[PDB]
């Protein structure tokens, strides 16, 4: 329908025929459309596959937590049109220069947004999703620094050898023999709780899951746990609220994906050690 279907006249008119003024990432491009603030991506691609009906059912999906698919183009090239979220990613506000430390509260507050956003996909959309790609930088950040979920229901565009995932998010069960479940976007959230811990990468030599796990194989990891505590936070944190998150990653990270818990338990869990 065209009230989800956009020509490529009005995107073109709307960002001055795709102008590098109005790029913000990547290939995205920033428009305002239909008085919404639009972020328009172009996949170099097409297809008129149940893909076409697949981006009609994901247009349906609307959660606070979640970047909305607004609509998209279908005369040619296929562009994605979403929600504009004006604040950056996770991944930016951990590491990237520039920007201020997210307080410890704000951190739990993101985890927590994150999670409701995943829990969603998980248990509630009519059909259910699994992810596949959760990491930092497809958490978005607005100006009341609230966490929405990005980029997903998109994975036909990479299957359709080859994997998707990316690499220090993906569990041994999938990067061994390939399978896919709900708990692999549980895996990959344990590691963005590592990162909201320790600001450091998933990749860094090491990964962050082996660097926490030894830490928190220790009687009292106390100790070991403040160095890997980010640095930027200083002495700004409860050091309860902390090892509770640190012992949940470990949880949602675990070799068995059986034994992780599901995305409903995690927010129970982030909801008492909250902020």
């Amino acid at each position: 329908d065209k009230s989800v279907e956009f020509s490529y006249d009005e995107l073109a008119t709307a960002t001055d025929n795709f102008s590098l003024a109005n790029k913000i990432g990547g290939s995205v491009y920033y428009a305002e459309l239909r008085g919404e603030r639009a972020a328009i991506k172009k996949m170099d691609m097409q297809a008129s596959k149940e893909f076409l009906a697949e981006l009609k059912v994901l247009t349906r999906v609307h959660h606070l937590n979640l970047v909305r698919l607004i609509g998209y183009s279908i005369e040619g090239s296929l562009f994605l049109v979403y929600e504009f979220i004006e604040n950056g990613n996770l991944s930016q506000h951990l590491r990237g220069s520039g920007r201020d430390p997210l307080p410890w509260a704000t951190r739990v507050q993101i985890a927590l947004d994150s999670a409701r956003g995943l829990e969603y996909i998980h248990e509630h959309t009519v059909p259910v999703y699994i992810h596949r790609d959760i990491k930092s930088a497809n958490i978005l950040i607005d100006k009341n620094y609230r966490g929405k979920v990005a980029n997903f229901g998109l994975t036909k565009l990479t299957e359709v050898g080859r994997l998707v995932g990316t690499f220090g998010y993906m569990p041994p069960e999938y990067a061994q023999y390939g399978d896919v479940s709900p708990k692999v976007d549980v895996y990959a959230f344990g590691v963005v709780l590592y990162e909201l811990i320790s600001a450091k990468d998933a990749i860094v030599s090491k990964g962050l899951v082996a660097l926490f796990e030894g830490v928190l194989s220790q009687p009292d990891p106390t100790e070991d746990l403040r160095k890997l505590v980010d640095q930027r936070l200083g002495d700004n944190y409860p050091v309860d609220s902390v090892r509770k998150m640190a012992q949940l990653a470990k949880a949602c990270t675990q070799d068995n994906p059986q034994l992780r818990p599901s995305m409903r338990s995690i927010v129970v869990a982030l909801m008492t050690l909250s902020s």
